[PDB]
């Protein structure tokens, strides 16, 4: 897998973000994570504030497509998003602000890594795991 440059256009919520990718606006759905809904589940707004702050404060944003399908049915890019080298998908799970979701169409490169972060948050009874 390889990281490609991107520019934050707009944070949308925990599991979605709008980026300028290859010079065109595009909406991305973070791979392997399930964040609470804000439109308003519990920790829904926390998850959203988390990704917004992480993405807006980042100097560099990068998108990393997995080896499976790259877009969902709604035209959203399916990727791991990095902010200054740190994966937003992982940070979310680690902070207990998202659960690891089912593998989708062969996109599972980082499934174990997120599985680990999630076990740790659970053990720490962090947020959603409170």
């Amino acid at each position: 897998l390889h990281k490609e440059p991107a520019t934050l256009i707009k944070a949308i919520d925990g599991d979605t973000v709008k980026l300028m990718y290859k010079g065109q606006p595009m909406t991305f759905r973070l791979l392997l994570v399930d964040t609470p809904e804000t439109k308003v589940e519990k920790y829904g707004p926390e998850a959203s504030a988390f990704t917004k702050k992480m993405q807006e404060n980042a100097k560099k944003i990068e998108v990393e497509f997995d080896k499976g399908q790259r877009t969902d049915k709604y035209g959203r890019g399916l990727a791991y998003i990095y902010a200054d080298g740190k994966m937003v998908n992982e940070a979310l799970v680690r902070q207990g602000l998202a659960k690891v979701a089912y593998v989708y169409k062969g996109n599972n490169t980082h499934e174990q890594l997120l599985r680990k972060a999630e076990a740790q948050a659970k053990k720490e009874k962090l947020n959603i795991w409170s």
